[PDB]
């Protein structure tokens, strides 16, 4: 209700510890904070965790109570609801281990719970489909920022983190700070009256740019006709699927070209009608760079086909061979399925429709009665749209595993290039033989954060 003043009180913080890696880590916790006045779902609370030193005058890793970074991780996966996390948490889904490490690192952590596509309200009405997830994420950011100086850590040093859908969530938050589009939703929630622009973005395999992901996917996996994706399940593409695949691949050239992406010197990155060109060379060079890094560590990079090694250097790559050994994960279309059965179909549904299309192609060739999601909505939840009406985070670190087949490498790469083309700081890589996952390189992530904040 409006009796909730959204005022944080450090006296709520109570001491706890967690034994991790030969050390007990001392911290304080304040759990289940209602971060908006008018929540529609019980999941809409946030936890706050604080290195013990910050309640005793002391410092950790060069940070203090007023200066510490605020890590805002989320537990969002598959665009499902992400409960408020907790270093003591051991039920799926959780990044408790990351929270432990971030506390050890001296970060304040604010783990907000976020509605997802399956979330329902008191009556059993869906209230977690787009753009609920980013609205909630923003509402939690606003809470923190409204509470600057009551809440430990620096609210001008918020750094979101997330994996997959959670990665897109982190990314979208960094891209869309103070976007007018979300104002009516936040106001309807009674979120705190403060800004929601953040400082830095960490994102692992962000499943974003959803309305172009079908094109990017086929540009990559066309020619590979068997797919493999909890139960082991697999199929073989139909002629119809193959038709869509070939068409989706072709269309990707047209989309990619109009982006006007450029390389470091200044060359327009392009593709011809057959999907070949300087942009494909960039993808290839990034995989080559990923393989070299592993090679230098004594890793057998020939686990996957295609790599040319000359002496001690990965000099080239047969991209098609690699992709064939990587294997295709999703059928066609990969994201906007024609029978509305994908997570993203469900994501774009509403209180009325469980699922919608979000591309012209899938709406046109729909095998089930369906409507197209609002064009402004699709646009609003795509990070890329804010780079080409908001204040954007200036610092980004993006990772997508070279063994991750959940979305085309082209998706994170486009994001990284746009960021770079437009003057943002951007640390990008496709970590060798890394599957769909996140938080696997915390030592480098934390070092990157420490580079920004100290
Ligand atoms: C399965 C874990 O990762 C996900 O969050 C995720 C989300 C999506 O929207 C996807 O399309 C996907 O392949 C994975």
């Amino acid at each position: 209700s409006m009796s909730n003043r959204l005022i944080f009180d450090a006296d709520w913080l109570v001491p706890e510890q967690v034994q991790v890696a030969g050390q007990a880590i001392q911290y304080y916790a304040a759990r289940n904070i209602q971060y908006v006045q008018h929540p529609v779902a019980a999941i809409q609370v946030l936890n706050v965790f604080v290195p013990a030193a910050y309640l005793h005058g002391s410092s950790v890793n060069g940070y203090q109570r007023a200066t510490a970074p605020i890590l805002m991780p989320n537990t969002v996966g598959g665009y499902l609801p992400g409960p408020a996390d907790d270093p003591q948490r051991v039920t799926w889904p959780t990044n408790a281990g990351t929270i432990q490490q971030a506390l050890k690192r001296g970060y304040v952590v604010v783990a907000a719970g976020i509605r997802g596509r399956t979330t329902v309200d008191k009556s059993g009405q869906r209230v977690g489909q787009a753009p609920a997830f980013i609205v909630d994420m923003k509402a939690a950011i606003r809470y923190v920022k409204y509470n600057q100086g009551r809440l430990p850590g620096d609210a001008n040093r918020i750094i979101t983190n997330g994996t997959s859908a959670g990665g897109a969530t982190s990314a979208l938050a960094g891209a869309s700070g103070n976007s007018a589009y979300f104002e009516p939703a936040l106001t309807a929630l009674g979120a705190a009256p403060a800004t929601d622009d953040i400082f830095a973005v960490s994102a692992y395999c962000p499943i974003h740019n959803l309305e172009h992901a079908d094109m990017a996917y086929e540009w990559q996996f066309n020619g590979i006709n068997d797919w493999h994706r909890f139960e082991p399940v697999s199929g073989q593409l139909t002629v119809e699927e193959q038709a869509l695949s070939l068409a989706l691949k072709a269309q990707f050239s047209t989309y990619l070209n109009q982006l006007k992406l450029t390389a470091s010197d200044g060359t327009h990155l392009t593709l011809n009608e057959a999907g070949m060109g300087s942009f494909r060379d960039v993808v290839r060079q990034l995989l080559i760079s990923s393989a070299q890094t592993a090679f230098d560590q004594g890793t057998d990079i020939h686990k996957y086909a295609g790599f040319v090694v000359t002496g001690n250097q990965v000099t080239d790559l047969d991209l098609s061979a690699y992709l064939k050994s990587l294997t295709r994960m999703k059928a066609v279309p990969a994201f906007d399925q024609l029978d509305l059965t994908s997570p993203e179909n469900n994501l774009f549904g509403d209180a009325t429709a469980k699922a919608k299309h979000f591309t012209a192609l899938a709406q046109t060739r729909s095998t089930v009665t369906a409507q197209l999601a609002d064009a402004e909505l699709i646009q609003a939840i795509n990070p890329l749209s804010y780079l080409t009406s908001s204040q954007v985070a200036k610092h980004w670190r993006i990772r997508h595993g070279a063994a991750d087949r959940d979305t085309s490498f082209a998706i994170p790469i486009i994001l990284a290039i746009m960021l770079e083309n437009h003057g943002y700081g951007i640390d990008f890589a496709l970590p060798w033989d890394i599957p769909h996952s996140g938080d696997y390189d915390l030592g480098d992530l934390f070092s990157w954060i420490d580079g920004l904040c100290q």
